Order: C-alpha cells, then sequence, then structure tokens
C-alpha cells in the first residue's frame, strides 16, 4: 500500500450535475481498486500546457490516496475510458497532507 | 512579465494572528517587488520530504503571480529572511488558473 | 511552436536491435507531427513509481523539442499505441537546454 | 537513510579546472553529510526559469543520493555557500536509477 496523488482532468464544459456523476464514478473506480481516499481537491480551470480534444483549458481534480502499488496502472486505465476524462497523471506522494 | 508559481512553507506552529501577519509581509515584498498576485492558496499541513528546523512538518501557501523575471531571485531572498518561512521555491507556471 | 519535454518509458527486456527500432519509430512519429528534435537524452533502467504491464522497471527516454501546440495531443496518443511504450508523459520546457 | 535527487545549478562562466573543484567539494560536502552517491550527471548549459546573479543560464549537475534525512537541510545550506552555486533544490526521488 503506497500513497499517490491523483491528478484527473476532465472536459470544462460540463454542468454541475454532470460533473458530479463523474465524481461518482472516479470514487467507486478509487474503492474498487482498493484506494483509501484521504484528500480530494477540487482545483476549477486551468489552462493546459496543450490543448486535449481541441481544448485549451480543463477542469482539474486532485486525490491523496494509498492503495496497492500493483492496481495503481489497471485504475489509471479505467478512469481514462470516461469521455469527459482528458487526462490522468498518478504519481508517488511526496509530501502528503 | 512572466507567470510563476511561489510556494512558502511555514513555521507550522504559529498562531492566527502570527499566521496572518507572516501573510501580510509576503503580499508587501510581492508587491513591492513588482509582482500581481492573481491567486493565493492556503494549503495548510504538510509533511516535508525532509525536516527543516528539525520540523517533519510545514504550513504551506501557495501564490500565481505575474512579476518580472528580473526580480524573482531578488524576491525569493527577501521572504527566506524571515524566520518563520522554512522553504520558498518559484517555478514557471505550466497550466496556469 | 512551443518547447516541450517528451519523457517516454519503454519495455526494460528489450535487446538493442528492438530498442533501435522503437527509437526509429518515435522519431518519424516526431518529424511526421511537426517536431523539430533539438536533444535527445537515453536514461536507462529506473524503478517506476507503480509497475506497469506487470513490470517494476522500465527503460527511459527523454526529447526535447519545439512542436506545434495543436498537435502534441495526437502524437502522444500515437506514441501510445505501440506496445513497447510503457508510458509517455510530455510537459511544457520550463528551463531548456 | 532515504534517496534523493540534488539539483545543483552552478554558474555558466567556469571553466574546467574551477568546475573540477566546484565539484570535489561538492563530493566531500555530500560524504561529510552521511551520503552514500549513486549516480551523479553532468547536464550542462540550461536556460533557467527566471535569472540568478543576474546570469540567465546555468550549468547543471545531478546526484542521486541515499543520505539520513535528518541532515538534507544541513546538506543544502553548506552547499549554498559557495559562491559559485546558484541554486541547490533537493527532492526525495521517486523513480530511482
Amino acid at each position: 500500500m503506497r500513497r499517490y496523488e491523483v491528478n484527473i482532468v476532465l472536459n470544462p464544459n460540463l454542468d454541475q450535475s454532470q460533473l458530479a456523476l463523474e465524481k461518482e464514478i472516479i470514487q467507486r473506480a478509487l474503492e474498487n481498486y482498493g484506494a483509501r481516499v484521504e484528500k480530494v481537491e477540487e482545483l476549477g480551470l486551468r489552462r493546459l500546457a496543450y490543448p486535449i480534444a481541441k481544448d485549451p483549458q480543463g477542469y482539474f481534480l486532485w486525490y491523496q490516496v494509498e492503495m496497492p502499488e500493483d492496481r495503481v496502472n489497471d485504475l489509471a486505465r479505467e478512469l481514462r475510458i470516461r469521455d469527459n476524462v482528458r487526462r490522468v497523471m498518478v504519481v508517488k506522494s511526496q509530501e502528503p497532507f
């Protein structure tokens, strides 16, 4: 069990009930892959380093989790098949909250 | 004028009026070096990658600024002389809010 | 045209002619998406933050490129369909060589 | 004992015997603070995110070390008092060589 930071970029044009739904799917994918969610931050819109789906902005979500390292790559895969997930990046936690 | 992210780690044991005071000194140092403050986040306590002043935790503050690049190193210097500033790290902004 | 760093992790178990072949496909994908390759570094084996394809190590390649930002996401996609590419991560260059 | 990456930026205008001397002082400071040096890379000149000592470039050195975490901040301090060291940044190693 290792602590990771999961950085999710979502489609910037979702309304609030679409946004809450994507968040619920992300939490169930987290729980189903063995993750203990310790911190969630809703960061909001930011301009991307390069456009994704011809969109130069994205809605950012960050999570601090503790999960089995052998499951991380399958979780990142699962999260990437939702059409509204523009980018997933999981890094090892260096300075945990 | 370039956009930067300023990451400040403060002494974790300050009370709220000590904390508000350090924040005011940081804002005046920012304005005095030509910075336009666009975003401020108070992140809270986190465990450091290595202890500083035998303290393994720090109180984190993040700022998104736009300022003259020729002033950045003098600003980082100025911020580092307050006794309660444990660490200053300025990076170029990649995905601005 | 913006400068980016492309971080490629390859299968750690390739022999030298397999490795040179993957490198040639990566260069033609780079040229075909409008990239000017300015620097290439062959970093070697490193232990991954989490295992990918049940492999806890990967062979690292880094590139400093200048390319049209509107093409970056399609290039990352293209590079990810080679079976031996375990991970692609493109970030904006902050301190270019 | 924890594994760290030490990023040193030196004055870009040193000749080769000045450079070899700074490198020797850095290795003795490393050994004297309990560090096991596992990897050293001489990266060369890069343009800085912001100028330091009115210099917009620096000569980069990277080290992968294993050392006691309680000594890291004193080592960073020691390395920063050499006039030719423009910047020291120590981060926890995530994907070690």
